[PDB]
Formats: structure tokens, C-alpha cells, sequence
């Protein structure tokens, strides 16, 4: 790995730890389904609130988690030099295209494939299959057992996609995305020699293509819900254009 590739991962890792509240400590004041996902809420005192689903009862809450997560993704991008050196218009166009993808890549780090639950600090999202592109993605990506460096690089590649509808400096964004892909490839060939990690780089690139597919599929479905039962917050509207 060259010094630049090293300074690249560091700038990415530094942006991650600064904007990723892995314990969801600042996530409060969120809506709950006032009386297929189980919801657990561990209290500091030791009390536990569990929710067993019965159908738009979880949209409000889920909308609060999204906004909280989205805010982390925006802060991540804005603290990255390669991102700030881009025209505001391109920052917005890129953020709207990767927003969901980066949230998923992040949710995967707190995903427990064993128990099939997202341990988000005090909160917990358990299931009640795998034919769902969403769940299959989380399980497959988890199986790869990636390092933190490999996750932030996946976020970089995703964020700096030149093919996002609205990008102007698609030439600059394209060169950046390539420098990020190369760094990931070099990092893998220099830290993971095990025969099991063969073709790892290409497996990661296929997952991102899957994520791009899942993302484009989600948007449509979310807009179909917003068309029937509005739930999107102001921030979710700025991103999905509503």
C-alpha cells in the first residue's frame, strides 16, 4: 500500500468514527408503535420493553431511525476532503443516490447473523425466508467478515458513484471512485492472503452492484407507501424528492 492509499483509508476511517454512533447513544425522542420485526428496548435501569408486531405501526419509528442514520451519512460525506472539494450540486446529487446504500452498509456492522437481529445499542430489531433481497444482502455481506477499513471503502465507492442521476463532475467522481476501488483491492491483497479471501475484492464489488439494485428497488417501494400513507420526514423528503 502506497502512502496516499494509507492516507486515504485514514481520512475515511477518521470520518467514520467521528460520524458513526455505533451505540446509538444520541438516538432518542423517537416514535414507538403505540398499542415482521420484533423490537426490544433495553433500559439503563435494567428494564426491557419488547414489541411483537400484529400495519403502518412501525413506519413512524422506522422513519425516526432513518433520519438519525441519514444524518450520520451526511456528516460522514461532509467531513471527507474528496467530497468537500466537489461542487455543492454534486454533493447533493451523490448524497441522494448513496444515502440508503451507506445506511445499509452501516446497519450490517451491527447485524448479528447468528440471531438474525440488528443490535443498535439499547434498541434491537429481530425477525419473526432469505428470499428477500434485503435480508439476503445483510447475511451474504456479513459472511464475508470484512474489516472496518473494507466497510468504509465500500461506503466511499458507493458515495462517489459517477452514474448517479444528477452528477455534473462525473469525470472527477469517476476517477475518485477508481482510486477507492484500487485502494480496497490493494488493501485486500496485502492483508488477506488466506485462500478463503480469494476473489474477495470482486465479491465486494458484486455486493455493491446488488446494493445499487436493492436501493433502486427500495425507492420505488417507499414512494408507493408515501403515496398511500405519508410518513417521510423533511429529511427523507429532501433525499427521495417528495
Amino acid at each position: 500500500l502506497t502512502e496516499e492509499q494509507r492516507m486515504m483509508i485514514r481520512e475515511l476511517m477518521d470520518a467514520q468514527m467521528k460520524t458513526f454512533d455505533t451505540t446509538f447513544s444520541h438516538f432518542k425522542n423517537f416514535r414507538l408503535p403505540g398499542v415482521k420485526v420484533s423490537l426490544q428496548l433495553r433500559g439503563e435501569d435494567g428494564s426491557v420493553w419488547n414489541y411483537k408486531p400484529p400495519i403502518f405501526s412501525l413506519l413512524p419509528h422506522m422513519a425516526d431511525m432513518s433520519t438519525y442514520m441519514f444524518k450520520g451519512i451526511i456528516s460522514f460525506a461532509k467531513v471527507i476532503s474528496y467530497f468537500r472539494d466537489l461542487p455543492i450540486e454534486d454533493q447533493i446529487s451523490l448524497l441522494k443516490g448513496a444515502a440508503f446504500e451507506l445506511c445499509q452498509l452501516r446497519f450490517n456492522t451491527v447485524f448479528n447473523a447468528e440471531t438474525g437481529t440488528w443490535e443498535c445499542g439499547r434498541l434491537s430489531y429481530c425477525l419473526e425466508l432469505l428470499l428477500e433481497p434485503m435480508l439476503k444482502f445483510h447475511y451474504m455481506l456479513k459472511k464475508l467478515q470484512l474489516h472496518e477499513e473494507e466497510y468504509v471503502l465500500m461506503q466511499a465507492i458507493s458515495l462517489f458513484s459517477p452514474d448517479r442521476p444528477g452528477v455534473l463532475q462525473h469525470r472527477v467522481v469517476d476517477q475518485l471512485q477508481e482510486q477507492f476501488a484500487i485502494t480496497l483491492k490493494s488493501y485486500i491483497e496485502c492483508n488477506r492472503p488466506q485462500p478463503a479471501h480469494r476473489f474477495l475484492f470482486l465479491k465486494i464489488m458484486a455486493m455493491l452492484t446488488e446494493l445499487r439494485s436493492i436501493n433502486a428497488q427500495h425507492t420505488q417501494r417507499l414512494l408507493r407507501i408515501q403515496d398511500i400513507h405519508p410518513f417521510a420526514t423533511p429529511l427523507m423528503q429532501e433525499l427521495f424528492g417528495i
